[PDB]
């Protein structure tokens, strides 16, 4: 008899589960926090794959301008047994001498290294020190890689990056909740998610 | 007899038809109209595929900095029934909830609303607001996304953007007429296009 | 008997070898020599393959401050066959008319234009005038690019690029030694290389 709730709930469904179409978005984010309690975010939004290489200037503030670390946010229907981060050097190798680097280093972050953050999101908090770089990479989750879709999949993958500064963890806060990505405080709390809850946080 | 009329008649022919061939270049050339008058140009070759994100930053003529408009100006051998255009927020997002996104919107520009500029070149005319991003997809018309091909269309597809600015319409147009693309002026007209003739618009 | 020399020998064979492997990241250096005596290097590290566009502006030391030629450095397991230069005009087009251009020119830079550095390393010196930019191609030597391994190739495939200032050749002699690739120096030699030698220059 309560359709009036029925409709919310279904409205509740649907933006939890409309990330699972196969041309959905997805929304990675990197938070990057600066010794002056400033942080950067490098805020990409794409339909299909994610490859992300931020090199040391990129990462700078604009050495107290280097970033002490970065949150990783991921979020959407991403391939969880794929997703990863690894801290590079400055020229974006996982060894020293290139002859002996590869795509990925042997202790890439990954796995259980990502935490949950609800259904739709993970988050990891990854350390930097001043010679590092970033990289990243989140795929769709199974497939739009195989056959014939690969080109569609190829085409239409447009991925739209922004950076966006903010004065303090305040305002990255508030960017995240209303952006409705995972993100963790300065505490280690799970302090913005994707999932919408129908009532918000009543219990 | 007139062998010298047959070979310009052929030359002719040759410009006009060069573009279907696989490996030849496609030119999008996206063309932003300022309040002051003054134009900025996203010009682009590739032999493949054009994949476009233009961020509000980029967009600033650097709000009367941000564009009225823009032109989308498609040139070459180009799949008429994808090319498309959509103008998103400010973070490249077709809903503002990125969790009901899609890699296009339900409204995306195509069809009958690129104007036909020649058989080369089609044109659109898109208002913009001061909140608004520009994506572009523009592919080669077939099938070299297919099977084996793909991966030496892949390694082929280097994009080569360049940003030019003009003081005033008058030094927009001449570029496009010898460009050889298309554009429409203030006034609506097709003022270039990107087909030859062998008298110029002599009738 | 001399198992301290031996492991030594795997150990410089391995450095020599890691490169074949098919994650290995691969390396290619753009050195770019101003009027000045001074140099750019637009340095990309990067596992299956590397598409380049540098433009007129990105060229500029930042005409005097145009480049007077780059030397191309080719570093790791590249398909030789199919490594690429073009100097293409300011438009990145290798015909002025954009309607009979190409992926690339009748006149590309390749085969033994390529000058051996090594078995790891090719290195390529091209003239520019003013008004050049510039193309490169480099892929991994076969197949990633066959069938379903494509995606993973695709996905992979994070170019990691890097710019660095030189204030004299010497601290670009010493770069590419250090780094572990080609270079020809002023006088036409070549004094870096990718191979690994046990005792070094020692004959």
């Amino acid at each position: 008899r309560d359709v009036r709730r029925e409709q919310q709930e279904i409205i509740t469904r649907q933006i939890n589960t409309a990330p699972y179409v196969q041309d959905a978005m997805m929304r990675v984010v990197v938070f990057a926090q600066y010794p002056s309690g400033r942080y950067k975010a490098f805020d990409y939004v794409f339909p299909d794959y994610l490859k992300v290489f931020l090199n040391w200037r990129e990462l700078l503030e604009d050495d107290t301008r280097y970033p002490m670390g970065v949150i990783v946010s991921f979020n959407g229907n991403i391939d969880w047994t794929r997703a990863r981060v690894e801290a590079t050097n400055m020229h974006g190798l996982n060894n020293t001498d290139w002859r002996e680097a590869r795509a990925w280093g042997p202790h890439v972050i990954c796995g259980n290294q990502l935490r949950k953050a609800g259904h739709l999101s993970r988050a990891v908090y990854v350390p930097l020190d001043e010679h590092n770089t970033v990289k990243v990479l989140a795929t769709a989750r199974q497939n739009r890689f195989n056959g014939p879709q690969l080109a569609q999949t190829l085409t239409n993958n447009i991925v739209c990056p922004n950076v966006i500064e903010f004065n303090t963890e305040s305002d990255v806060i508030d960017y995240a909740k209303m952006a409705h990505i995972a993100y963790i405080d300065q505490a280690g709390l799970i302090v913005a998610s994707s999932d919408a809850y129908i009532s918000g946080d009543s219990q």
